[PDB]
C-alpha cells in the first residue's frame, strides 16, 4: 500500500484523471459508497482504466481496476529518487527494480542506489503520449518512518500491477 499524500492517474467515460488518490478516494467514495473489508475498507469501480506494463514482453497496455482499498499502519519506507520525488510504501510492498532484468522486491529489500524502472513522467502527462518505450530511474536513499495514517491499494485483478503519474511501476500489495 501507499501514502494518502501520493499522486495517481486514472480514466473513465473516455478522459483521463490526475490529482492525489486521497482525492480520487474521496470522489468515488462520495459517487458509490465505500465497503467494509476484514483488514479496511473498499470502493467498488466502474470502467476505470489504468496504464498496466506486460512484464514478459515489456509492452504496453491499458487495464481496468476493480475497486480502491485503504487500511491503517505505523510503520511506513519512505525510498527517495535523483529526480527529487519521494516513494512512500508499506515495507511488504513490491517495486519494480532493474538488475539484468524485470523483478519485483520489496521495499523492505530495497537499498540506496538501486535502479527503478518506470517512464518519462512529462511525456505521460502531454497531449499525446509518446508509446513503447520505458526510463531507469535512480534511488537517492532509503529510511524507515512513523506515518500512523491510512494508505491505498487500487486492485487490477487482470495483471495486480500498474503506472502512477510520476513514471514509476507499481505493484498491488497490502
Amino acid at each position: 500500500a501507499f501514502a494518502r499524500d501520493t499522486e495517481v492517474y486514472y480514466e473513465n467515460d473516455t478522459v483521463p484523471h490526475m490529482e492525489s488518490i486521497e482525492e480520487m478516494y474521496s470522489k468515488y467514495a462520495s459517487m458509490n459508497g465505500e465497503l467494509p473489508f476484514d483488514n479496511g475498507y473498499a470502493v467498488p469501480l466502474d470502467n476505470v482504466f489504468v496504464y498496466t506494463l506486460d512484464i514478459a514482453s515489456g509492452e504496453i497496455k491499458k487495464t481496468r481496476a476493480s475497486y480502491i482499498y485503504r487500511e491503517k499502519v505505523e510503520k511506513l519506507i519512505e525510498i527517495k529518487l535523483s529526480s527529487g520525488y519521494s516513494l512512500k510504501v508499506t515495507p511488504s510492498h513490491p517495486v519494480l527494480l532493474f538488475r539484468d532484468g524485470l523483478q519485483w522486491v520489496p521495499a523492505a529489500e530495497v537499498k540506496p542506489g538501486d535502479v527503478v524502472v518506470g517512464v518519462r513522467e512529462e511525456v505521460l502527462r502531454r497531449r499525446i503520449i509518446s508509446k513503447g518505450e520505458l526510463e531507469f530511474h535512480e534511488v537517492s536513499s532509503v529510511r524507515i518512518i512513523d506515518y500512523n495514517n491510512w494508505v491505498y491499494d487500487l486492485v487490477i485483478p487482470e495483471t495486480h500491477n500498474f503506472i502512477a503519474p510520476n513514471g514509476l511501476v507499481l505493484h498491488n500489495a497490502q
